[PDB]
């Protein structure tokens, strides 16, 4: 809402804000009293000024007293200054640190509950929303609330206290001159709100545009193997670039609006000065006003009004937090109906394996016009095995998902032991259910930890027993690191069968009563399949299994078989009973380190934008070379009264100074707008160019660079979003002050030295000390950024693993574990944020108290100068206004130093990732491009070891040949290396020892993009994108635009056209993230269509029909056979039906070919192929 921004504050934060607000008010009130004392001394110091009147008359003691009296009241005046300076050092720390301790203690609680609410949402919520932007919301939108409820709110109450203090002081010391300077106060107040609203809207738009870019980057980098295989680097780069421009335009517009609002602020400052020193004729007329009185009233009113105006960014930052705190709170406010964390619900003590589906009707939320199940009836008895068979897309996986209460059926009864599963506790219901999905998903951790995700309180002996059951013990014992070997993200650094066998054990450790297997033996060979089936059969009596498979070897021994035909059970009987039924089952039976100059090299990427960095530089010099000139005119307008005598001389004649003030006000636009525009625009051209180059370099890297444990998808997205954000934070306004403040101090160094040079010496003592504040910050917070950058990548890893793998987490009920892992990773940034808060408070207090101390020091020391008749008020005031505010400007220069350090740390990594050169450079056009390709594939003694496990040999001199028009079928056991050679023909990796030959030329000489162009690859786990059906098929050829007719032809060849045509929205249907809104067979068929639309010369199929049923497999194989000639096909399969008709079949186990020949030749001789053949039937 509008006040619910602070709901998790608690008593500790409510007292931090209250005492922080009181201290902010006290700190704001200090300036009005500062103007009181300044005006009082100005009037009381000018009483000895114009001592030139009757200067010749000298009682001497009268002059001696005039002076001695001067230093007598000036001594009291310096004491009040020092008292205010001492008192501000206490309330400014309370003002800044307490507010940051209320933001830190709430943003940390906000994040832990935002994560808890994302983890609490239903599966349908993840299905209907684009959850890829959720990590960006967590990382950057909560950081927007952090900047809007921090110390900036504390500096807002300081502005209000300064405005009210200005009211009080002006009214006490002035009746008329106040309302004169209050004319522009409503104008500034309305500009505050208007420009704050505009900037908040633009902030929301830019945040949405960055979220889109982050979602695009996460989608591309999570399927980088498919992007590289199909050569989609250019198209994904352009997709990222579109969002980069849609945010850049909004960035340049933001910059111009921000630098023109502030320019109007300068214009109003100068107009107020001119209109206040006009009506300064009240000084000419006696006793109407005093010179000190005019200065004190004008300064009090001006500081109040322009602190309200200067708080507009603080209101804008509050308005920015308002702009992005809604989704962060909308998601928390949303309460799912299927609440896993809810404690309410029955938890039966004794449960029998009785499952009932009565009149089940279900439709997925994302596609609610399609009835997946229309009256589903199913009965499962205790200690029984039921096998669900049917065509692809029937709703078997839908039945498995409904069994876990992932979705609520639209109308029907899903019950266990005759009890509503809606009444049963959701978490308890899921605990007694061990599920292996169609395509098992692992996490980016060790094998042992992935197995522990089943039951977190599991012993090692139980894990070993489970892997023994799942036939995984041997291969885990084989590799180094044993159970501590890290698998890749989503199980990438594992074989398909190995990954499937790790997830079977993960469900077995749970000791489930309900075992939901969804094609858990698809990737296993016939030997591992028998072992797993025997292990399941040994413990059959304990639990009831809902088993789903297209292979007919697992379903032959099931107690009962249920057949699906359009969402209904058409057949329900045993194997013998359904053998004579002559139904769908019968037909199925017949069918079968940081450099210090990093930030300068980043700024060297704007060499094309040099005209913005020279005219802007000159404008910054002018705008910083005239701030000390403002002090000169200010000193003159003070001195026309302090050292001015007769009213006829000067006074009314000295109205040229107001004209000078207005001329400088026009110059305020003329130079500030240019300096903030050319820096606010080149600061958006650079961050866009930085992100573009970083993303282009990321897509350039090898497949080996994405296998590193440091380079995960979440880590990559964090590294892409944060580095450029930090560099942008340094660039821009924080870049302008360096070219201005150094001038601001510098020019003063000259001019203050020509009027009074004794006083200027304090500068050689004030800019040291303020500077040595920044170092004791930078030194004492030096390395924290490095521990705040690497850990930030860590937390985004837990979120990305949790968000993108939400279905697996929910099925395992591991949401609480991921919350714990996220909080643990958040602890270190939390502590570094409450340690940075106190340090920043101390630094701000010191830098602000040195202003007040310098008031006393400078004026008191200038009093001695006046005593020795060496300086007057004009000189001391001019040199003070120059040097003290120059010191305060270099104070800001030293204070923003942490931003420079963070940018340098980010800049080093940005330049490092840009300059990196891959070994297999995809973008390189240097390579031989054959005009004619004859489809000759040869592997001569290829030896390959994966970079992540270089000790392990994968292939030992593998030699094979396939000819144009010949079909080569790779077979063997899990982990043999069948997918490896497919990964070697794509040139994902370079073989260590051995050669790969295409058309008689070794493939390393050929252009890598050209080589990949003629390869149509279907992977073992085909991964789609979050795009339309016709856009995934049109991804097969990225060098041309694919016509709709070609897409339909490819779909027809892949036996998927009928499904899409019958589907609403037809080919425009948007499939879910990674294709999760399709069945496995449909996703495999769409991948087949994507490969076939390319019209490839070499067709590399890696279990391309694993999820397809018998009829679809037959259709796809017949379609391939119609195009048998004109292309070579290398196919890997585990079912001995596709492999039967291949021209040559080779057994690849342990990296060698052992059995070579055709189907009849290998079947006739007893051996490995006959070994698979015998147990298959
Ligand atoms: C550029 C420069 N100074 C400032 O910019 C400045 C920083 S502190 C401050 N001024 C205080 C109130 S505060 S001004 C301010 C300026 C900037 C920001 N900010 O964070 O954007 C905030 C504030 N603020 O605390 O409200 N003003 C004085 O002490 C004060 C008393 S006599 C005097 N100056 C001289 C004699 N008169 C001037 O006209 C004059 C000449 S050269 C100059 N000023
Ligand atoms: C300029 C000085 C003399 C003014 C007075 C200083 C105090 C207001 C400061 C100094 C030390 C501060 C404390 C230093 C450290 C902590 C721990 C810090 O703990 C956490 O990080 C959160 C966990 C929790 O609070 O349990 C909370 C603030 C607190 C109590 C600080 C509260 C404010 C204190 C008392
Ligand atoms: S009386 C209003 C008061 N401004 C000044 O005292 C003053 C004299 S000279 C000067 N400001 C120069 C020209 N301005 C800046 O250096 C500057 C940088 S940012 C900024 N002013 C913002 C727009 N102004 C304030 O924060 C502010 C509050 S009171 C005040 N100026
Ligand atoms: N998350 C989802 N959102 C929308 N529709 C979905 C989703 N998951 C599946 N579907 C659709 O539901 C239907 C049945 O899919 P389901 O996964 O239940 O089939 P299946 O029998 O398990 O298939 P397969 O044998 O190919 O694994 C299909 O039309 C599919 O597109
Ligand atoms: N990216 C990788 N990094 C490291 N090791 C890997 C990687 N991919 C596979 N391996 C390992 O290489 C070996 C062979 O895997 P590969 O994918 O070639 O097997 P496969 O014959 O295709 O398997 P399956 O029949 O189960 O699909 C296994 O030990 C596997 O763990
Ligand atoms: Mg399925
Ligand atoms: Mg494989």
């Amino acid at each position: 809402s509008v006040l619910t921004m602070f709901r998790y504050a608690g008593w500790l934060d409510r007292l931090y804000m209250l005492v922080g607000t009181l201290a902010a008010i006290i700190h704001g009130v200090a300036l009005p009293l500062m103007m009181l004392i300044f005006g009082d001394m100005t009037d009381s110091f000018a009483s000895v000024g114009q001592v030139s009147k009757q200067s010749t008359q000298m009682s001497e003691a009268d002059k001696r007293a005039m002076f001695a009296k001067l230093e007598e009241e000036m001594t009291t005046y310096a004491y009040y200054y020092t008292g205010i300076g001492a008192g501000v050092l206490i309330v400014a720390y309370i003002q800044v640190s307490f507010w940051a301790l209320a933001a830190g203690r709430q943003i940390h609680k906000i994040r832990q509950k935002f994560f808890h609410a994302i983890m609490n949402q239903e599966i349908g919520w993840f299905d209907v929303h684009d959850v890829g932007e959720l990590n960006t919301r967590l990382t950057d939108d909560v950081s927007k609330i952090n900047e809007g409820i921090g110390d900036k709110i504390g500096m807002f109450f300081q502005a209000m206290a300064t405005f009210f203090g200005g009211f009080i002081i002006g009214f006490t010391r002035g009746w008329k001159l106040t309302l004169v300077i209050l004319a522009i106060s409503p104008v500034l107040g309305l500009s505050a709100g208007i420009w704050a609203k505009i900037l908040s809207s633009f902030t929301d738009k830019e945040l949405h545009a960055y979220a889109k870019a982050g979602a695009v980057a996460e989608e591309v980098l999570a399927a980088i193997r498919t992007v590289i295989a199909f050569g989609g680097q250019k198209k994904e780069l352009e997709r990222y670039n579109n969002n980069l421009e849609e945010a850049k335009r909004l960035g340049i517009k933001k910059a111009i609006t921000a630098n023109i609002s502030m320019g109007a602020a300068f214009l109003l400052i100068y107009a107020s000065y001119a209109l206040a020193f006009w009506y300064g004729t009240s000084l000419v007329i006696s006793k109407e006003y005093s010179i000190g009185q005019v200065l004190t009233v004008f300064f009090s009113v001006c500081i109040g009004a322009f602190s309200v105006g200067q708080a507009s960014p603080n209101i804008e930052a509050f308005a920015n937090a308002r702009g992005a705190a809604y989704e962060v709170f909308k998601i928390i406010d949303n309460k799912p109906s299927i609440d896993s964390f809810s404690k309410s619900g029955h938890k039966p003590d004794n449960i029998q394996g009785n499952l009932e589906f009565k009149n089940i009707h279900f439709s997925y939320p994302s596609r609610k016009e399609v009835q997946i199940l229309k009256g589903l009836n199913l009965k499962v008895k205790s200690g029984q095995t039921v096998a669900l068979v049917g065509n692809s897309g029937g709703g078997k996986s839908t039945t498995v998902q409904l069994m876990q209460r992932l979705y609520d059926p639209l109308d029907g009864m899903v019950s266990i032991d005759g009890q509503d599963i809606r009444t049963i506790n959701v978490r308890y219901l899921r605990e007694i259910i061990g599920v292996v999905s169609q395509e098992p998903v692992l996490f980016a951790t060790t094998i042992a930890e992935n197995i522990r995700y089943g039951r977190e309180d599991v012993t090692m002996d139980e894990i070993e027993k489970a892997v023994k059951e799942a036939n995984a013990y041997d291969f885990i014992m084989k590799l180094p690191h044993q159970f501590d070997t890290l698998v890749g993200e989503r199980g990438a650094q594992l074989s398909g069968g190995q990954k499937q066998r790790i997830a079977i054990a993960r469900a077995l450790v749970r000791n489930p009563k309900i075992l939901l297997l969804d094609e858990a033996t698809s990737a296993l060979d016939t030997e591992s399949e028998a072992v797993v089936q025997a292990a399941l059969d040994k413990a059959r009596e304990g639990r009831t299994t809902i088993v789903i498979a297209h292979r007919l070897s697992t379903v032959r021994n099931a107690d009962v078989i249920a057949g699906f035909d359009g969402g209904v059970i058409v057949e329900q009987g045993n194997h013998d009973e359904l053998m004579r039924e002559k139904g769908i089952y019968f037909k199925l039976v017949m069918t079968q380190d940081v450099p210090p100059a990093s930030f300068w090299r980043i700024l060297k990427l704007n060499s094309t934008e040099w005209p913005y960095f020279v005219v802007g530089i000159f404008a910054a010099i002018i705008n910083g070379g005239l701030q000390p000139a403002f002090s000169v005119i200010f000193s003159k307008v003070v001195g026309v009264f302090t050292n001015g005598g007769p009213p006829e001389t000067q006074r009314q004649n000295s109205n040229l100074f107001s004209l000078l003030f207005l001329i400088l006000g026009i110059i305020s636009f003329i130079t500030f707008f240019l300096q903030g525009f050319t820096f606010g625009k080149a600061g958006e051209i650079l961050t866009k160019r930085l992100r573009y180059m970083v993303f282009k370099s990321m897509l350039r890297q090898d497949v080996s660079w994405f296998d590193d444990p440091k380079n995960t998808t979440g880590a990559l997205t964090t590294r892409l979003a944060n580095d450029a954000a930090q560099v942008k934070g340094a660039t821009g306004s924080r870049l302008a002050v360096i070219f201005q403040n150094i001038a601001n101090l510098g020019t003063g160094i000259i001019i203050s030295l020509i009027y009074g040079w004794q006083l200027t010496l304090l500068l050689l003592a004030i800019v040291p000390i303020i500077a040595i504040a920044g170092v004791v910050e930078m030194k004492m917070l030096s390395g924290q950024a490095l521990k705040d950058k690497k850990e930030l990548e860590g937390s985004g890893k837990i979120a990305t693993e949790a968000i993108e793998n939400f279905r697996t987490v929910v099925s395992l009920t591991r949401e609480q574990k991921f919350e714990t892992m996220y909080a643990q990773s958040l602890q270190i940034p939390y502590r570094n944020a409450m340690k940075k808060a106190h340090v920043f408070g101390i630094t701000f207090s010191f830098t602000q108290a040195m202003m007040y101390f310098s008031y006393a020091a400078a004026f008191r020391f200038g009093a001695y100068l006046v005593t020795q008749q060496l300086m007057t008020f004009e000189n001391v005031l001019l040199v003070f206004s120059a040097i003290v505010f120059g010191a305060m400007a270099v104070g800001q220069v030293s204070s923003f130093a942490p931003d420079y350090a963070k940018a340098t740390v980010s800049a080093s990594h940005i330049i490092r990732i840009i300059e990196k050169t891959p070994e297999i450079d995809s973008y390189s056009t240097q390579g031989l491009k054959p005009n004619m390709l004859e489809g000759n594939v040869q592997f001569s003694g290829v030896v390959f070891n994966y970079p992540t496990r270089p000790s392990i040999p994968v292939l030992q001199g593998l030699s094979l040949e396939v000819k144009k028009g010949q079909t080569l079928a790779l077979v063997g056991s899990s982990g043999g290396g069948k997918s490896t050679v497919v990964q070697l023909l794509e040139r994902f990796y370079d073989p260590m020892a051995g050669s790969v030959f295409l058309d008689g030329k070794e493939i390393k000489q050929l252009n890598v993009q050209w080589l990949r162009a003629q390869l149509g690859i279907v992977s073992q786990e085909p991964i789609l994108f979050d795009r339309s059906i016709a856009e995934n098929i049109a991804y097969g050829d990225n060098s041309r635009v694919v016509s709709y007719e070609e897409i339909v032809r490819a779909a027809k060849e892949a036996n998927i056209h009928q499904f899409i045509d019958s589907l609403p929205d037809k080919y425009n249907t948007r499939v879910g993230d990674k294709g999760t809104q399709l069945s496995g067979g449909q996703k495999q068929r769409i991948a087949i269509a994507r490969a076939l639309v390319r019209q490839p010369h070499i067709l590399l199929l890696d279990e391309a029909t694993s999820a397809l049923d018998t009829e679809s497999e037959k259709v796809v194989q017949e379609a391939l056979d119609k195009a048998r000639e004109g292309r070579t096909v290398i196919v890997i399969a585990h079912r001995l039906s596709t492999i039967q008709n291949a021209d040559l079949i080779v057994v690849i186990q342990n990296g060698k070919v052992k059995e070579h020949g055709t189907h009849q030749q290998l079947l006739a001789q007893k051996g490995i192929y006959f070994s698979m053949v015998s147990v298959q039937a």
